[PDB]
């Protein structure tokens, strides 16, 4: 099929500023609008990374779009836990160099309990001493962790790519079975947090002007397609270990 991990380490996206206006009042509407603008910028970076991701080109265009749309919150959350861990030792939520959440911002964002759930994942990075190599393989597994209920157009092609990245994670943990299951348990726990993040995101999207929450064009497109699929139960989370 294929070291692809050496490739993963080099294709990691550059740093993205939030463009946060600290002179503006710290309302839920202003903070969430800034987070949505940041999410739009990260999405462009995800597409650029996915195009050069080994094996991703083999999947048909329709499947590539489905995977990116279904996994956007999973990839975003996981990357947030990594930045929080790397830059603050998981003491704060490191959204961007210019946007680091303390207790105050967690309350102001009107997402306090969700922010705490996210901080719990970053605390697991500290407990496990997650490595950058482990992190890059796991991010690929998250891109390949949610599919349509009726499968993808090229299901066999997808399964081959996913299986090969799982083999890469197993090879990596040796540098071992105990660590492999600690990492798969961490990946599985991403689905529950992402579910709660999407529930709130769908809510603010469906009544955005009523709460003054702005969404960039990229998020409008992704959410408009994803929202009816997720609520109709057409999304299928892939678990290593069924709950
Ligand atoms: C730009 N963002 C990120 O870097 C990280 C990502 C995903 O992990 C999150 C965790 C968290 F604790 C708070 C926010 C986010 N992030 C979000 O983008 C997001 C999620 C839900 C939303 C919104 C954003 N926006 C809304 O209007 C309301 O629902």
């Amino acid at each position: 099929y294929f070291s692809p991990v050496m490739v993963l380490e080099n294709i990691e996206p550059e740093i993205v500023y939030a463009g946060y206006d600290s002179s503006k009042p710290d309302t839920a509407e202003n903070l969430l609008s800034t987070l949505n603008r940041l999410a739009g910028k990260q999405m462009i970076q995800v597409v650029k990374w996915a195009k050069v991701l080994p094996g991703f080109k083999n999947l048909p265009l329709e499947d590539q779009i489905t995977l990116i749309q279904y996994s956007w919150m999973s990839l975003s959350s996981f990357a947030l836990s990594w930045r929080s861990y790397k830059h603050t030792n998981s003491q704060f939520l490191y959204f961007a160099p210019d946007l680091v959440f303390n207790e105050e911002k967690m309350h102001q964002s009107a997402m306090y309990e969700l922010c705490q759930g996210m901080h719990q994942i970053s605390l697991q990075f500290v407990r496990l001493q997650l490595t950058f190599e482990e992190y890059t393989i796991m991010k690929v597994l998250l891109l390949l962790s949610t599919i349509p209920k009726d499968g993808l157009k090229s299901q066999a092609a997808f399964e081959e790519m996913r299986t090969n990245y799982i083999k890469e994670l197993r090879k990596m943990v040796t540098k071992s079975w105990q660590r492999f299951y600690q990492l798969t348990k961490l990946l599985d726990s991403m689905h529950d947090l992402v579910s709660d993040l999407l529930e709130f995101c769908f809510y603010t999207f469906r009544e955005s002007h009523a709460l003054k929450v702005e969404f960039p064009a990229m998020l409008v497109e992704i959410i408009s397609d994803q929202l009816p699929k997720v609520e109709s139960g057409n999304a299928k989370p892939l678990y290593f270990h069924r709950k």
